[PDB]
């Protein structure tokens, strides 16, 4: 099929550095969940695939660039995000969590096990209060870039000394070294992270959902126009969402969460 044809091949970016999402072998090749999953969505369409590394904070430029023309790196659906481009339906889960090393005194707090942002009401305004409290005089960090950089510097937790990194694997390495106080990621990252080094990473207070968090891990896509370009990245966003619901309805995308997350991560 030649380049610009109804049913050309899809470059897919991911980043590399997220597991179990995206990361590299010791050849230095791309896996992880959403890898395998790119490659079974594209084997549905019937349209071939390449998968192309991409850092973090360039991911979005990169994709207006048409450096490729997907998002596979765990990026979270979020409102402030389709300002400039669309998602695909989501994917995957991914909830959001403070951590701190054991001996730290966030680990005495009593909140909620979860709280929705978007879904609200006095409880989690009263939570907000709880954590503004546990977080003053504290560093806490994350990684560039993210729905939790955002919310940190939201004011909803209050006035927050923010750290951030490039990259995720500094920010576990800024809280293990006891640099920083607290950091904020996805939960998923603190307990792949936590397995692996052995180091005692504890998560405290509530998981974060939608707000800032967004609801679930899409396919992000350049919205579609009516120029050449245009109409292909409108195309795209159909093909992708008509290949997810082929993959749930055949159980794929929930074999591959459990391949990768050893637990049901998939929407
Ligand atoms: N490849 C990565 N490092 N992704 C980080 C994603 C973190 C979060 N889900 C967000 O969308 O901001």
């Amino acid at each position: 099929v030649p380049r610009g044809s109804h049913m050309d091949k899809i470059k897919i970016g991911t980043e590399g550095a997220y597991p179990p999402w995206n990361s590299k072998d010791a050849s230095g090749a791309l896996i992880g969940f959403e890898v395998e999953l790119a490659e079974e969505l594209c084997k549905i369409m019937g349209r071939e695939c390449t998968i192309v590394e991409q850092d973090w904070d360039g991911m979005i430029p990169a994709l207006l660039m048409r450096k490729f023309d997907a998002i596979m790196a765990g990026m979270s659906i979020t409102a402030e995000r389709q300002k400039t481009i669309t998602f695909s339906q989501g994917y995957a889960d991914e909830v959001a969590a403070l951590a701190v090393m054991k001996g730290s005194s966030l680990e005495s707090m009593d909140t909620p096990e979860g709280i929705n942002l978007t879904l609200g009401g006095s409880a989690v305004k009263k939570t907000l209060k709880t954590l503004t409290a546990a977080l003053a005089g504290k560093t806490v960090c994350t990684q560039t870039g993210t729905i939790h950089q955002n919310f940190l510097e939201s004011g909803d937790v209050g006035k927050v000394n923010v750290r951030t990194y490039k990259t995720q694997d500094e920010v576990n390495l800024d809280l293990t070294s006891g640099r920083c106080d607290v950091a904020l990621a996805a939960a998923v990252a603190f307990t792949d992270y936590a397995d692996k080094s052995g180091k005692p990473v504890v998560l405290v207070g509530p998981t974060f959902s939608g707000g800032a968090f967004g609801n679930g891990v899409g396919v992000g896509i350049r919205q579609g126009g009516d120029d050449a370009i245009g109409t292909r990245d409108a195309k795209l966003l159909k093909d992708f969402n008509k290949a997810i619901n082929t993959a749930r309805k055949q159980g794929i995308i929930s074999k591959l969460a459990i391949k990768h997350f050893g637990f049901d991560a998939s929407m």
